[PDB]
């Protein structure tokens, strides 16, 4: 060991060390690892051959472990399929107001609100779906309440079975968007014609019989740059990122333009930075003479219609009840319960409420204190259980566009005017 | 003196003053240094002589050192074996998450079970063992228990002896990673072509009769760096360092990278840095004509797949209890009493929770507070005691991985293009 998945393991029955094409003998270790889990597939007095030459016996044994043999074993598997809950391709919410992307989500029903629903019915709530469809996830009912959004059973018209009405509810509450610098993406770059900033006109006068070339006339140092951003669509105001995020280079040039962490993106709207350019002028002006000189300084603006993209956050909750004798909260119970369970898709908040933590940590007996991963496998197929997860999980991604424009070019000229003669 | 250490001590029985091959006399205050041990390995009114016309009177005479001979002596020994625990090579823990690689080292029935199980029962601790085997150490469950570990007897199934259950504990605490920068490696090392940062252009204007080349464009200074880090396998979380951890050299390139002491590797993903170039243009414009200049700037990202290695700690705590004379607690306790004494795996904290302190002060009877370290040698014999603890203190060592990115080198052009004849 190395780790043991439940989930992996199955049982022969036909004699000493049976084995199989991609199935090898589960040794001691590797048993206690997970014999909680092991000896809940035998029978109380149940007894089966685990590797050389130990067993395991069922409950009415306390689940022991001893030496001997059996015509039943455990020997499985090979190198395991320990396919964690899969990623999938971001879902794009085509840029609009904070309520308008969330109104896409929650009536989303391909992405959302069937996955999310079939969750619910894996975990072991009862009644998901409506009135008027067979189907889980079907005939479902989308509103709006206070801060979040309900999705609700349709519990309209008639209905047969054990508690019609109370129809588990999935409720979405918090959001939070958090913008992601490599989804940077632009559009067509303009850029100005150059502009004169600024210049400086100076003389020099040689009145003598030779040339004493030895002069100058210097401009340096700052110089300002400036930034401005707008916000297209009113979601700005809510979007925050937790790294010291920097704009790219586009085009051929580069500028200093950080962008404070923690922050909403609709507070920074522009800012000021600086550079530096010198400029020197150094005449050589003929006996009796005099020579105008001038220093140039330009600017030149590019403009961006730039878009980010920014990972959406979400807080469900499940309302009950749990179904008897067929859920997958980790004690089991039978009497009906309301739930009421939260969890946070996204970014990791605690144990609780994280569904790849939890999955991660199946092979761990002592970290099952919320739901039972391995039990929902059992009675799904982990292949179902990983595709479903997966959806749920899915990263769904919201626009994020604007403007932008900037003081980035720079040029200057140094022109040496011809000789006037003195008088001066 | 020159230390004693006791168990390099033996007794012999042929005469005045017998000696060996490889063992000289323990002088007077040799004897005293460590006579609270000599004096128990003598019978009450056993005496025996020890040097230069000195005996040593047993526990009837109160341990008594006076002038005179006998046929005993204790004429040892020579250049004494003063081993000190030895190191062993670090265990290297494949980087997994923070509680993967805790569950690998419980595992680990080779280097961290057995020898922690046979420090315990070399203590004095009761029935380190599982009801189906008959060797210390095997047969024990690992189980996971809060924010610790358990390792426990495997009481299931019968039992014969004084107190059959209550087995003696093994239980694995507190947890800390602390990251060694010279255990960095990398993979291969990739790097970008040449990206343009910036340019500025000029134009040189001489209207005159005479070149008067005498002028100039320059840019300098600031100019900044970026540099990315990221985290392979959730665990930077919870890796710190005690010391201002810097960057090493990698390839041809040296980055003023320092890494903040007393955070998370985890909080560090990245930062900015600045460095300088200066360019200068200064022109030859012939009479009469314009000549433009540029100055470029330009980056290259350099990559690396980088790892570092950090150390494990451990708190033990070893759970009741001490056996009946037979047991290494100071007071040779015979109650059959409840224990619960802990250590410390790694880094100092204090005496009673650190091995190597208390192994390395067995020569001084006064630091004999807690576990007779002494007794367990007469007991089991130096060389395995040295080898056990050996074992018990080796060096786990967990892997960190992530990639790393930055923006290292630089280079720049210098252009002076062809005159154009006058107009302006």
């Amino acid at each position: 060991a190395e780790p043991v998945y439940p989930d992996q393991l199955r049982l022969f029955s036909l004699g000493q060390g049976v084995c199989g094409d991609k199935y090898r003998p589960v040794n001691r270790e590797e048993a206690q690892s997970v014999k909680s889990n092991i000896v809940g597939m035998m029978g109380q007095w149940q007894i089966s051959g685990l590797a050389n030459g130990w067993v395991i016996m069922g409950p009415g044994y306390n689940g022991e472990i001893k030496p001997g043999t059996a015509s039943n074993t455990w020997c499985y598997p090979t190198n395991p399929v320990t396919g964690e809950i899969p990623t999938l391709s971001a879902l794009d919410i085509p840029d609009g107001d904070e309520v308008d992307v969330q109104w896409r989500l929650v009536h989303d029903s391909a992405n959302f609100i069937k996955p999310t629903s079939y969750l619910a019915h894996y975990l072991g709530y009862a009644w998901v779906g409506g009135n008027h469809s067979q189907y889980v996830g079907e005939d479902m009912d989308v509103t709006r309440d206070g801060d979040g959004w309900v999705i609700r059973g349709n519990n309209d018209g008639g209905c047969d079975g054990y508690r019609c009405g109370d129809k588990t509810a999935i409720k979405v509450s918090n959001f939070a968007y958090n913008l992601d610098p490599d989804s940077f993406k632009h559009g067509d770059v303009t850029q100005s014609d150059r502009q004169l900033v600024k210049t400086v006109v100076g003389w020099a006068v040689n009145d003598s019989d030779t040339p004493q070339s030895g002069y100058d006339v210097t401009l340096r140092g700052d110089t300002a740059t400036n930034w401005s951003k707008t916000n297209t669509y009113g979601l700005s105001e809510k979007v925050t990122t937790k790294n010291k995020f920097k704009w790219p280079l586009v085009g051929e040039t580069e500028l200093s333009i950080e962008i404070a962490a923690n922050q909403s993106w609709a507070s920074q709207n522009g800012g000021s930075t600086t550079t530096s350019l010198s400029q020197s002028v150094r005449p050589t002006v003929p006996a009796r003479s005099k020579i105008p000189v001038k220093i140039e300084l330009y600017k030149a603006d590019i403009s961006y219609p730039y878009e980010f993209k920014a990972d959406v956050s979400y807080d469900l909750t499940l309302s009950g009840f749990l179904r008897w004798g067929g859920n997958a909260w980790y004690t089991h119970p039978d009497n009906r319960p309301n739930w009421n369970h939260t969890f946070v898709i996204g970014p990791y908040k605690d144990k609780a409420s994280s569904i790849r933590y939890q999955w991660d940590k199946r092979y761990i007996p002592g970290e099952v204190k919320w739901w039972d991963w391995n039990w929902t496998i059992q009675q799904n197929g982990l292949s179902t259980m990983q595709n479903n997860l997966a959806r749920v999980l899915r990263p769904v991604r919201a626009g994020i566009t604007g403007d932008f424009s900037a003081e980035s070019q720079f040029a200057g000229n140094i022109e040496i005017g011809a000789p006037v003669p003195l008088a001066a």
